[PDB]
């Protein structure tokens, strides 16, 4: 078997992506962020505090007449942004692009932070790190991805995310018309639960490539890309104007400035975000200082190749018994 769902940024920044899953009998579609770095595919609901819901499309899983409570099972979650969400856990039938999983465990919202709440444009999550990560207790549950595997003609997704356009996630196989050249493969840890690589380096602009082993997760959930202090700070160096701030969180740019391209290593190959991806504007209607999309890693404990990185990409999540990640120019 196979699937494919179109997936579209939320507002006119990229700020995330959302996707149209099907849940239950007949149909719910919510429209989900797909995220590679958490493992909990959760939901606003009929049983999330109505206070904490302000334009969001809820699951009701009375209306299914496939969904059945899982006595018992509960869950929590803390994310790197400080946003959190809890609650009950039913299972119930999940299509995503044609592709459909029986018995996937759906966790309902009860509770919800005031970020989730704020953003109308994204229903729930759909996690597709490892299952390892996952939060329900007190048996835990796998992901879309997990419970799919072994009916996929190819035990594989992949993310082609667009700038400032629609993309699409495929499971089960490789469209090899979405990309050019050749997919370079390298190697993945999941020993923290993450898609967990080593890229080889980096440039800014038509600067001199270095060498440089740069640990860091692939992170469709994370807007920007974030990796060390000093690969950042040469980056906005080229950019007459730019600082660190702390009173805003992170570094800013004139808005009148053109930026200059990352290119990023994949064993041998080369990855190319064009300076117009860097670009996250205004840091406030009307201003003339606008947010970069490179930022510093520091405090966050680990380096994150989110959708400014992604987006470049034709990107392979490789799920054979030794997990890999290919990267392909497009
Ligand atoms: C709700 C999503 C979006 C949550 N984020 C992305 C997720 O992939 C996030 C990535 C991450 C991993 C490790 C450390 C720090 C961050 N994983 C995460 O926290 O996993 C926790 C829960 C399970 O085990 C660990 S985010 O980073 O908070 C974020 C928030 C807002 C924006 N605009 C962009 C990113």
């Amino acid at each position: 078997s196979t699937g494919s769902a179109t997936t579209t940024p939320i507002d006119s920044l990229d700020d995330a992506y959302i996707t149209p899953v099907q849940i239950g009998t007949p149909a719910q579609t919510l429209n989900l962020d797909f995220d590679t770095g958490s493992s909990d595919l959760w939901v606003f609901s009929s049983e999330t505090t109505a206070s904490e819901v302000d334009g969001q499309t809820i699951y009701t899983p009375s209306k299914s007449t496939t969904a059945k409570l899982l006595s018992g099972a509960t869950w929590s979650i803390s994310y790197g942004d400080g946003s959190s969400s809890s609650g009950d856990v039913y299972t119930d039938t999940v299509s995503v692009g044609g592709l459909t999983v029986t018995g996937q465990a759906v966790e309902s919202a009860k509770k919800v932070s005031s970020s989730f709440t704020e953003d109308s444009t994204i229903d729930g999550l759909l996690g597709l790190a490892f299952s390892t990560l996952n939060t329900v207790s007190p048996t835990q549950q796998k992901t879309f991805f997990d419970n799919a595997k072994a009916s996929l003609d190819s035990p594989v997704f992949t993310a082609d995310l667009g700038y400032h356009a629609p993309g699409t996630y495929n499971f089960g196989f490789i469209d090899t018309t979405a990309y050019t050249g050749s997919i370079t493969y390298t190697a993945v840890s999941t020993k923290q639960g993450f898609w967990e690589w080593t890229s080889t380096g980096y440039a800014v602009g038509s600067g001199t490539f270095k060498s440089t082993s740069i640990d860091g997760i692939a992170d469709t959930g994370t807007t920007l890309l974030y990796l060390p202090a000093t690969v950042v700070s040469a980056y906005w160096a080229q950019v007459s104007g730019a600082k660190s701030s702390s009173s805003v969180g992170g570094y800013v740019f004139p808005c009148s400035a053109t930026l200059p391209s990352f290119t990023f290593g994949v064993g041998s190959a080369r990855i190319v975000i064009p300076g117009d991806y860097i670009d996250f504007g205004p840091i406030s209607t009307g201003s003339s200082s606008c947010f970069g999309g490179i930022q510093s890693s520091a405090g966050i404990g680990i380096n994150i190749f989110g959708d400014v990185a992604l987006k470049a990409a034709f990107v392979v999540f490789n799920g054979a018994t030794t997990p890999t990640l290919g990267f392909a120019s497009k």
